[PDB]
């Protein structure tokens, strides 16, 4: 038994990070087989920052401009292309390294695991998730950005984030591996705005039952609600509206239970209005919002991966 | 920025995990040149667990009872010896993934990461604390065992903890690589209690430095203490004692922030009486110990491990 914030094992990942340089800016890279993928501002100066001309400034820029380091091994560039706000550079030498991976686009709510590098060195691995704002709260220092986040299912790694920027709150924000960015946001210096947070009702429900499943029962109780009724408390403390689909998805962890998803509701429901009374839940004293029904079943059943 | 329960990167660990068998019990084992490592109790069935005699246990097992595997490729045992509580499985094949390593015995308080492993395959990793009563809070199942702990010193790892059991309230007890439990547990089926347990000052005064260094600073205060005065609030609040060679480790997270330790001990000392009155830290609303001050620095300075 026991429940903790569980990052994925990051192996396969280790063996893709490199470290990318043009003029004075050094971040890192994502190398699977020909191809180093790293955030497209690695191009700009301080003075571009403020409104770049991304296609201008590639235009300006030549193979031998980007410096390519896998520990001591130098590749070598052989052309560079832009997709979107992610930078491709073709290389001579394909990654022997390569697992069998895949490019995803995660949803609000959804999680995965995150390698911080610098250098093109790993330093921590950590798990966290895409908050419905479409920010993540990271663990992100000057050198981290090309650092990327990634799921795997058995022997197949996906990647699903890239570092590329802080908000003045303390926030993150990046792209998709085809270089789209996650939520309302440009790489450019400029003032932007996240939208209002709120907090991942299913991911909560998920982490009750967690509870159970490791004899947390406390808050647990006969009364039981409907959907609707449930929506309505949710909605005014801030929290994301539950949808059919939502506990479909947390059937499985029902099942194991035996307590029904809109039981659990009431019980949510309850905690939302009277608090937890100087009680805590697997040990926090406030909802947990960041572990999906997925994570939940993976670590109470022991899932593994090649 | 940011602050979040990192783990160290698992890859140099993952290729030392194997499945070892003897009998109908599986469990991991850790192959480290021609040497696997796994928990004695690997030999015992259910009807010896209440009192066993593991020499006498041991002395009726050949070197064929034990079944090895890497994956596909199986491994050959050519001899079984004991060392206290962890068995060594002498094999034809030494591991050409062996990491450069070394055995060391943590002392309460100090953390590590724990690659949780199921069948000899990576389950996911988490970072915890050695409690001071010795015990730790992970997260582990059945078929758990003979996985590890471990730390990383830029390209060396140190095991630090390999996994035998779990206690009825949750928590779980290990030895060290040299087969020494840590704490007064024994391995076999019977009651045994573990001491009370004491939150890790020194830890937590590591966090509040943490939580400066990201700008949320609002329990600071300009009241002083000396250590003596200190201590006496804290063992009342069952904090373990906090000693010079404490405040000397804190020395680095004073010099980057400015802050005093023995003012940064009068800020804990007002939380403790007067509580953090609806107010969080870093997003917690409890004040967590599982962060050393080496952890703290090597998150906020962007310390790398090739
Ligand atoms: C990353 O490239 C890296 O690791 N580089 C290695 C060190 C050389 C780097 C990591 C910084 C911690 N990221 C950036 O430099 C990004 C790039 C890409 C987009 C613009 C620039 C600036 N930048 C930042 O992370 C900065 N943050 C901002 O510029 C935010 N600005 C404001 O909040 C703002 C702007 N003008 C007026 C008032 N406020 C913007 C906000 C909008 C979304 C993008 C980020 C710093 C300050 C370096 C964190
Ligand atoms: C591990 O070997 C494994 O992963 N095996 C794979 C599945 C085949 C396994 C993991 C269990 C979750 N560990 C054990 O089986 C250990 C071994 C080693 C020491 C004795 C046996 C039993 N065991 C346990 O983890 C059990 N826990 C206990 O036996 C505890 N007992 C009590 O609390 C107790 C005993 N008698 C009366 C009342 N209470 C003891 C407590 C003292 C310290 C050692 C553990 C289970 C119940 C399997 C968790």
């Amino acid at each position: 038994s026991g429940f903790r914030k569980m990052a994925f094992p990051s192996g396969k990942v280790e063996g893709c990070m490199v470290q990318v340089t043009c003029g004075t800016t050094t971040l890192n890279g994502l190398w699977l087989d020909d191809v180093v993928y790293c955030p497209r501002h690695v191009i700009c100066t301080s003075e571009d920052m403020l409104n770049p001309n991304y296609e201008d400034l590639l235009i300006r820029k030549s193979n031998h401009n980007f410096l390519v380091q896998a520990g001591n091994v130098q590749l070598r560039v052989i052309g560079h292309s832009m997709q979107n706000c992610v930078l491709k550079l073709k290389v001579d030498t394909a990654n022997p390294k390569t697992p069998k991976y895949k490019f995803v686009r995660i949803q609000p709510g959804q999680t995965f695991s995150v390698l911080a590098c610098y250098n093109g060195s790993p330093s921590g691995v950590y798990q966290c998730a895409m908050r419905p704002n479409f920010t993540i709260k990271g663990s992100f220092l000057n050198g981290s950005c090309g650092s990327v986040g990634f799921n795997i299912d058995y022997d197949c790694v996906s990647f699903c984030y890239m570092h590329h920027m802080e908000l003045p709150t303390g926030v993150h924000a990046g792209t998709d591996l085809e270089g789209n960015f996650y939520g309302p946001f440009v790489d450019r210096q400029t003032a932007q705005a996240a939208g209002t947070d709120t907090t991942i009702t299913v991911n909560v429900l998920a982490w009750l039952y967690a509870a159970v499943i490791n004899g947390d029962r406390w808050f647990l109780n006969r009364f039981t609600t409907t959907l609707n009724d449930f929506n309505l408390v949710a909605m005014k403390y801030n929290y994301e509206p539950l949808t059919q689909d939502h506990v479909d998805i947390l059937g499985p962890l029902s099942a194991q239970t035996g307590i029904a998803v809109l039981d659990m509701c009431a019980s949510l429901k309850e905690l939302l209005q009277n608090g937890m009374n100087g009680r805590t839940i697997l040990g926090s004293a406030l909802l947990e919002d960041e572990f999906t029904p997925f994570d939940v079943v993976r670590q109470c059943s022991g899932v593994t991966f090649q």
